[PDB]
């Protein structure tokens, strides 16, 4: 048996997730691609699917003739464009009434408590290529957060709409078959449970509270016999990472070493008044600088002079380039840029997707139904997508079948 | 007999796979062609073709037949463009619910657990030409995990189609023989199993578990009698590579050996408080530095000083675009990039996937069925290439067919 | 009502983990969103700040060097 996580190295290497001991620039797209939300774009636009998909077109085609039969009431050859005016504003408030109802309770159970965490996952797999699965039975938040009524309540109106009265309960279950799996998953933390490999008859051993857990390998840890290598984003810039923060610090320890303005060998304070504060450091020892020989017959014949900077600043620019070259190769990351424009918009790939989420939402997390998005379902208005999926929906292409009568 | 794998300048070689001793800019792009999901791409627009062939053109023709029997009872002259618009709502609605099926149990199919991985071939190839196929024969987890009636309950609906209800099984049955021959086969890591050759009678020989595996050559390596050289990416940049290394650590050594500002010849500490950081490196002995003349009778006529900086990042700059000539060039990759663009979307090309993918597919995987990709299979997205592909599709030109009638 | 800092506190119990806010003596309700890295020496927060955190004390370091 060899350790994976709790080893020194290794957790020296889960240290750079955090800042903690080196930092640049580059580091700042590390989490931009740890940003959870488009997991929540994931199921949202999902479930959106799985609502739109269940309709069914003679629902709606005598809900338009109870239209017309409301507006006969109401309001000859006119009414030949009177009643295409009325089936046009009779879609465009469809689509109103579909978006306001669908965005209110899917925003609303989207964005209850889940303990599964996009964050937690993104974060592994790029430092291990390992992650643990843990199925943790506590079930019972669903039914506390929302139970009943909340599709009921919005929905009481004048215009009996018999098409939301069967697809907003359709999804309104649907949604607690889906959160029910997210939830019923969990992803924990790094500094409190531990992997663990097994040289002979080789597995991998996932631990927390003292039992084995569920993982999936990901990607294939080098294992040599002195030292376990992880073929991972963060580990492939490990010792250059380290070397930058060894140059960094030496580069204080020489700047801090030389602050003296004089050498000799032998043989508040941020703000305040200058002329005091001239004073409150001159008979201060850090004034004075001279240097030491061991032995008193030890004696110096000749004595140089070098202060010297290394360059620090030039270890840390292109330690920054580094960082990006390889989080835009090996998670494909295109920036959506202006004309000589500074990486104003970075963003997620088509295969990227299929890269992170792909292998998240189908292998670690059980979400079956679910499906992979586009460019454009990430890219747009999280209500700007609902439109667009309206734009290659099944109900929409009835409601453009009866666009044409 | 003569080892290849587990020799000190071959495993050397093997490490830079991984980042452990020198890295670079120019080495982030070894990441990009080393992503897998064009391999799944590979066998999702094959099982997508594999799909849509096994068409029958009489099965739609009286789809639509009946079709148009569902919709006279529902709805003269006019039914001229009526029964134009409806089919045209039909084959959208067409792509729609054949599109549905098939992105939900192709990326069901697509996610398993596959043992075989893109990963671990294309490091394989890169670092010696020579990849270990091993047949390894436990197959029993796709009627585990895959089983009956996900092809069936999303189609369970009103409209008995026959067209889905015909391709359907047949795609489903097509993935129980491609996934089967994926999962049957093994690329292996390199930590623990090695290649062998024997010069004498020459072939080469595979071992895992004390046995000759199965093994594919494809750039035969230099044996010469004091060594071996593998014709490879990165053993044409080896010793340049270490030559980077050497010079960047010589580069450290002398940047930790002339820190002291003071050359004399004999003859927490990141952050704190300065004025206490002052006091707890000048008594620290790292300040001074009396250098030594070993003979007490010997003596030193005349002295020197010369700090010297070596071209540490000068050499660390050029030889990023020296991997990124070489892996621009033995493995055919263009820079999708915009005016002045810094190398934005790195991404196959044309013969580049018959370089890797080729040989790939076909000689070490034994998927005999599957075909090759174009550049806009693999440019475009992986649900974008699903109506470019219905664009020239069997079942889509019969319905264009039926598009005059 | 959300507070301030600087007078109230919030709490962690490494054992049986759970998080314990405080204001005028009470255990208020709480929501994690970036659980913090607890190791046996300290705790370091998964937060935008605390990713530039030791370069920022860096950067204040040398320049009140910079001014003695």
């Amino acid at each position: 048996a060899i350790p994976v996580h709790p080893t020194p190295a290794s957790v020296r290497l889960f240290e750079i997730l955090q800042g903690k001991y080196a930092y640049v620039q580059g580091q700042t797209i590390y989490a931009n691609l740890r940003n959870p939300g488009v997991f929540s774009r994931q199921v949202f636009t999902h479930l959106f699917k799985r609502a739109i998909s269940h309709c069914t077109y003679d629902d709606v085609l005598h809900d338009w003739n109870k239209f017309e039969a409301c507006i006969q009431k109401r309001w000859d050859s006119c009414a030949s464009r009177f009643r295409e005016s009325t089936f046009e504003s009779w879609s465009t408030t469809m689509k109103l009434t579909v978006r306001d109802l669908l965005t209110t309770n899917i925003y609303r159970v989207l964005h209850s408590r889940s303990v599964l965490s996009y964050e937690r996952y993104v974060d592994w797999i790029c430092a291990t290529g390992m992650v643990p699965a843990v199925k943790k039975p506590i079930t019972q938040e669903l039914h506390s957060k929302i139970k009943s009524l909340r599709d009921r309540c919005v929905c009481r109106e004048l215009g009996h709409e018999r098409t939301i009265r069967s697809i907003g309960t359709e999804l309104y279950e649907a949604t607690k078959e889906i959160i029910e799996s997210l939830n019923s998953t969990f992803i924990p933390q790094f500094t409190e449970v531990t992997i663990e490999y097994l040289p002979r008859s080789d597995e991998y051993v996932a631990y927390y509270c003292g039992r084995r857990i569920r993982l999936h390998v990901l990607f294939p840890p080098a294992i040599f016999a002195g030292t376990v290598t992880f073929d991972s984003p963060v580990q492939r810039l490990y010792q250059n990472i380290f070397m930058c923060y060894r140059t960094l610090e030496h580069a204080k320890i020489c700047q801090l070493l030389n602050t003296a303005p004089l050498k000799a060998i032998v043989g508040d304070i941020l703000t305040g008044s200058t002329a005091s504060a001239i004073e409150k450091l001159f008979n201060s020892p850090s004034a004075s600088l001279g240097a030491r020989v061991s032995g008193h017959n030890e004696s110096i014949l000749n004595s140089f002079v070098s202060q010297y900077i290394p360059p620090s600043r030039e270890m840390t620019k292109d330690l920054t380039e580094l960082w990006e070259s390889e989080l835009f190769n090996t998670f494909k990351l295109t920036p959506v840029v202006d004309n000589q424009g500074q990486r104003l918009y970075v963003r997620y790939s088509s295969d990227t997707i299929s890269i992170l989420l792909g292998p998240f939402t189908y292998l670690v997390a059980e979400l079956s139904p679910v499906e992979l998005v586009t460019d454009v379902y990430a890219t747009l208005g999280i209500v700007e997508i609902i439109d667009e999926l309206y734009r290659s929906s099944r109900l929409a292409i009835y409601i453009e079948d009866l666009g044409r009568k």
